[PDB]
């Protein structure tokens, strides 16, 4: 209900949504809900950054009028119009038709499409593009796909703050707002649930992004996202974790997905995990009909190996596996090595949809032809899946 | 606990299965539990027709105890090898090595090949071929892919009993036996989800059958499946009933699938549906990541038209309707016509798999380049999508 001073003239003026389960529909879930942040930067000429998801603009609004009561706003920063930061739109808009929206191209565009039937004054900004509200002032610095085409970052000279919007932020849903009242690994865990999730496929964009920032040589003192805690004590964590992330070493990891109906992929499953286990690496295994698809993306992130297993139904794969193969796809996972297996009963069928799948998603297969089983593994079949788990600790290496 | 009598000589000595919640590993969702149907036929010398799924051995072999004890056997029937049936095989044949096994050629190396440790006598049958018994005698039907490629039935003339396995069962729980101790529409729902989720893939080979056995004239007076209620009152509604699921007629029914992240594909999804209402078609509305896979499928069974829509996301289909469409390829829908639909924030990507795998699942596109959006729906964008529930209506007609 009240809003959070992040430094005089600069308040925190989101909602935190702590219900909330399932974002993007049912793309992404968030087991602990999540916020919608919103920023409020006053001066001579009072500035608000994003607004919030809809169903919470009374939020949004309350907190600005516990600021100013009648709410001043000069400038109104669009970063994102996605709709869990740019739903309140309308209402802001409304509360101050005067207020000027400052946005990307592709950004403004997506307002009149979302919108359009709300006028209002504006001011197309592109990298470098500097607006001043008196004692401090408000750069900013072009983002396209760094999620969506309209996206870009606010940056504050004065106060060496970025607000990046969604890049750098974490789904989740405390009444503190800062990474120094968190527990360190439980929020770098959620941002890299956060950044697996949504950033994987624009990781070589993310490293460019970074240099340009590294270049321009930008003093970061604090970063301000558009979901869950704000980091003030240490941004520099999250900086070389993105760095790390988006180059995409990895970790001698490997991560195995698969399911079935009467265990024999199972067992097979297992057969690669101890293989894997005895060439010195970590393993995650996981059952797709009873684990988080999203959680299994996250361990993936820091995964050089990705082996996916499924029998074979209707000449088919095991429906369950087909989410995240189509998730692995658009992903794109870069620089993972993968296998896929099962058993099948007769003609067999879900090992060239596994291998089809899995190459779409750029993912190099360590075996054409991956083990596959009539019925029941017997001795040789589980030996030849252990030395396969081997043979791909050897090449995970590290 | 006790076994039932179908009649004298003739006993139920199945197992029912209560907890059970998912079949085929994740593949079947039983809201209700299932049965494991096996008969014991004393004669001069007793035949034991299926076993049990191995967790309730010892209910099979309890109930055998109380016909007589020690366990006779000297026919044991194999009509189908999956594990829900054969389970308690090595069980059984520990019990009665001696037990003389009837089953297919495919029956038999499948039995070698989930067991194979395991010796037994045997003799592969051939529809037509007959064993008796004494008083009674089975003779045997095989039934190739009906389900499975060792599947086939055993029917006792004498009783004009048959003892289809799989074929006419029904996933359901109850301490009740026949089909007239349960609701007639509840019970033919059952059997029709059953049908829809197993038996679709198959249903040029159902008629065939049906009408095999049609010729040879066969006098069924009960039909006792490897799963579920016994049809003992009335089996003509399910064996009419079959006939007209495999015919594929259909009805002027609409089954309409999909997703969204920000509800446009929603509005998309309801425009198409007032259409179809408009042009007198009955709709079925799923939001899948909301729905049970299995109870849409089996709406689709009766359905003449299928409609599946989705946003994209990373150029590609959203995760929770990729189960749905690998699904319907393997299940092979009969006679459908269908339509992809979806909206999209700059390239689009999902209509192209939506119709890719539609295609696959071998559905009639009612229109190549489905109803597509971007953002947002204009007035005009949802009068084509009512124009096109009409269209399909139309066509759909009766
Ligand atoms: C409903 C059902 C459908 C099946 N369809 C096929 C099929 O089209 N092709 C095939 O080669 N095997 C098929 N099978 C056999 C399985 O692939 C085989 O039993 C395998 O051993 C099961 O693997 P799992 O133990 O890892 O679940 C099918 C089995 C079931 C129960
Ligand atoms: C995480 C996320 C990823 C997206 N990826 C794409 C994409 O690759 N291509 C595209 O054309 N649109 C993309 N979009 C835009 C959506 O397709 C678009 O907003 C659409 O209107 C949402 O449909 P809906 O309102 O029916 O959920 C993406 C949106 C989100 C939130
Ligand atoms: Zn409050
Ligand atoms: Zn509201
Ligand atoms: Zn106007
Ligand atoms: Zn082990
Ligand atoms: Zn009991
Ligand atoms: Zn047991
Ligand atoms: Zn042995
Ligand atoms: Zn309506």
């Amino acid at each position: 209900s009240q809003p959070v001073a992040i430094t005089d003239g600069i308040y925190w003026v989101g909602a935190v949504d702590w219900n909330i389960r399932y974002f993007h529909g049912p793309a992404f879930s968030t087991h602990r809900g999540t916020t919608y942040n919103a920023y409020l930067i006053v001066d001579d000429k009072t500035a608000l950054v994003d607004t919030v998801y809809e169903p919470f603009k009374e939020e949004l609004i309350a907190k600005l009028k516990q600021i100013k009561d009648p709410v001043k706003l000069d400038y109104l920063v669009v970063n994102h119009t996605e709709s869990d930061h740019a739903g309140a739109f309308p209402a802001i808009m409304e509360l101050c038709p005067d207020a000027h929206v400052l946005c990307t191209q592709r950004a403004f565009d997506s307002l009149k499409a979302h919108y359009s039937h709300i006028d209002f004054n504006y001011t197309i900004v592109k990298t470098g593009t500097s607006v001043s509200l008196g004692k401090r002032s408000l750069t900013f610095i072009e983002a396209p796909m760094l999620h969506w085409p309209d996206s870009m970052f606010t940056y504050v000279p004065e106060e060496a703050l970025l607000l990046p919007n969604d890049a750098f932020g974490q789904h989740i849903a405390t009444s503190v707002r800062f990474d120094d009242q968190v527990d360190a690994g439980l929020i770098m865990d959620e941002a890299a649930k956060y950044y697996a999730n949504i950033l994987m496929p624009f990781s070589n964009l993310i490293t460019k992004k970074l240099d340009e920032i590294q270049k321009i040589n930008l003093a970061i003192k604090t970063i301000a996202p558009s979901h869950g805690i704000i980091w003030r004590k240490d941004p520099g964590r999250i900086i070389e974790a993105y760095a790390r992330w988006a180059e995409g070493q990895g970790k001698a990891k490997a991560v195995i997905a698969y399911d079935t109906m009467w265990l024999s992929t199972e067992k097979m499953a297992h057969a690669l995990m101890d293989g894997l286990v005895a060439g010195g690496c970590e393993v995650k295994l996981f059952k797709l009909s009873v684990s988080d698809r999203n959680d299994v993306i996250k361990e993936i992130l820091d995964a050089r190996a990705v082996l996916v297993g499924s029998p074979t139904i209707n000449n088919d794969i095991l429906p369950v596996v087909s989410p995240l193969l189509d998730d692995l796809v658009g992903l794109r996972p870069k620089n993972k090595v993968g296998l896929a297996f099962g058993a099948y009963g007769w003609g067999g069928g879900a090992q060239k949809i596994l291998e089809e799948r899995l190459k779409a998603a750029k993912i190099e297969l360590i075996a054409e032809p991956g083990p596959t089983v009539q019925w029941v593994p017997r001795g040789e079949d589980l030996q030849r899946c252990y030395e396969l788990g081997r043979k791909i600790a050897a090449r995970i290496a590290d």
